[PDB]
């Protein structure tokens, strides 16, 4: 099982590296995170800090979501993070990912209790 937690830190979370590796980067980790099974997500952001520091946003400046709801808040500081957007000739099964390395504010959603980050809103 996983828990809403839990699949923020698989989907989103590369603490590993200071920054996206090889050009190959996202192609590997879109396929090892099991962010291309059923299709091809148009776009997924992975953030190279620690654990502590990300789930430490849900304290910072609340904002409003993408959504339109304001369980979302945006980090004081810039942090490390990399785009995995897809090319123009990426088709389910094949999924193709552009790699971008970025340093920018992150926007999250918390929820729970503790309350921690469940879904990555926006960087900026
Ligand atoms: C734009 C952008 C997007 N993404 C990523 C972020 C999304 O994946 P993601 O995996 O982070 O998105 P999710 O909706 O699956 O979030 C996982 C769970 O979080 C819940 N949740 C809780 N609070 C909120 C708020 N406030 N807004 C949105 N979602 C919220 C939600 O109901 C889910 O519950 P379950 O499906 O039951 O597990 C994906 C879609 O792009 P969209 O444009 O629709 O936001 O692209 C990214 O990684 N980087 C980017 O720069």
């Amino acid at each position: 099982k996983e828990t809403a937690a839990a699949k923020f830190e698989r989907q989103h979370m590369d603490s590993s590296t200071s920054a996206a590796s090889s050009s190959n980067y996202c192609n590997q980790m879109m396929k090892s995170r099991n962010l291309t099974k059923d299709r091809c997500k148009p776009v997924n952001t992975f953030v190279h800090e620690s654990l502590a520091d990300v789930q430490a946003v849900c304290s910072q400046k609340n904002v409003a979501c993408k959504n339109g709801q304001t369980n979302c808040y945006q980090s004081y500081s810039t942090m490390s993070i990399t785009d995995c957007r897809e090319t123009g000739s990426s088709k389910y099964p094949n999924c193709a990912y552009k790699t971008t390395q970025a340093n920018k504010h992150i926007i999250v959603a918390c929820e729970g209790n503790p309350y921690v980050p469940v879904h990555f809103d926006a960087s900026v």
